[PDB]
């Protein structure tokens, strides 16, 4: 009765929210229910004048974490795309929600400042955003998550096939 | 697919988290599965040094509708009990939320000073807390809620009744 989270973290750039979509449409797709929580999607709902010191983005992780501990618990899949650049704060997420299934989006800074359709590295190279994770912000690589993908080599579709193969070998799926 | 949600409002001390337990309790007696918000202890759990400015309630408020309304879209009964002093907000939870079931427990000032095994009525009238809701705190009482119960003449049993009792007539139970 209890469902599972995937928790999908990185840089900016990394690909975290177009991984969630994609699994989104592959789940549902498959008759399962799904809620998405993106990082910059909560935000503007819930506090868009919200910053990114190191407090304010805690505060937001732990509105995320224990809206997927809730959803979870109840028998609704999860799927959150935040940045979440913190080992620490990981750990939390991973001690609050049962069956937690850490995806990372991995790729390298060259390719990351190419594909940034939102122009966030650009701005951040002209003094214009500060600390923006990926460049001269911080981001602590998880060690060991339950999947790695190199979005620079793999392709969206084996990006899902990889999380669903390991979703199937928890017994999950 | 879509649930409800119950969310009770009033000053403190009027009775919300009394009432919120035994619907609780009730519900899922009948074989409900049930989430429970309760204002304080959301606020202890996600940002307890959040404070009291209408700015710092308001973001708190749209926290908790959002959390309502990704349980209840998703079959989850949601019952909230948080003060929400202001009619703009709980219009805002109203639109949120497909099947809102507003409860507000009345009750005199005379009789919540006496019902304050807290102590925020005394830390207040001794200038320790500004603006508690219900003494110099404002709240706008709401004008048609689905169900008013007055809790200086009901019993929580009969509270339970009358929810209940709405919530047949509405066809959510
Ligand atoms: N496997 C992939 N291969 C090639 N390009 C990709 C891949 N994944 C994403 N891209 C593109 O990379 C860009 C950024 O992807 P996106 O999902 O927005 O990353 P993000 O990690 O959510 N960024 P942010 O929300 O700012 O932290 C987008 O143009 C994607 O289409
Ligand atoms: N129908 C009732 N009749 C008599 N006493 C009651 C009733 N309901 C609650 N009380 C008591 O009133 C006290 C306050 O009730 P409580 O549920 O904590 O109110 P509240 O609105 O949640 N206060 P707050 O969380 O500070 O905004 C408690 O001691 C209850 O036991
Ligand atoms: N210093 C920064 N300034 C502005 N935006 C940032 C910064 N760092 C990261 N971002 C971007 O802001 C969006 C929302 O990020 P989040 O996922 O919500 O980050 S987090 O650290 O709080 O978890 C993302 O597109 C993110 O890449
Ligand atoms: N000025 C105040 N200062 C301290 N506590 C307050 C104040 N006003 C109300 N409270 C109490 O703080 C607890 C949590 O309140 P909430 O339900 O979370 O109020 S709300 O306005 O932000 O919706 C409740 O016990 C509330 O009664
Ligand atoms: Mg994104
Ligand atoms: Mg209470």
């Amino acid at each position: 009765s209890m469902s599972f989270v995937i928790w999908i973290t990185g840089p900016s750039g990394a690909g975290k929210t177009t991984l969630a979509n994609a699994l989104y449409k592959k789940l549902e797709s498959m008759g399962y229910r799904v809620e998405l929580l993106d990082g910059d999607g909560v935000r503007r709902k819930l506090y868009p004048n919200l910053g990114f010191s190191e407090e304010e983005r805690w505060m937001h992780n732990r509105v995320v974490v224990e809206m997927a501990r809730r959803l979870s618990r109840n028998g609704i899949i999860t799927i959150v795309s935040v940045v979440s650049p913190y080992r620490a704060w990981r750990e939390y997420a991973r001690k609050e929600i049962e069956k937690f299934v850490e995806v990372y989006p991995r790729c390298p800074l060259e390719v990351r400042m190419k594909r940034d359709p939102k122009g966030l590295y650009s701005k951040a190279l002209r003094g214009e955003i500060k600390g923006l994770t990926g460049l001269d912000g911080e981001y602590e690589e998880p060690e060991n998550p339950e999947v790695v993908v190199d979005t620079d080599k793999m392709t969206v579709e084996e990006e899902v096939e990889a999380v669903l193969k390991k979703l199937m070998e928890l017994g999950y799926l």
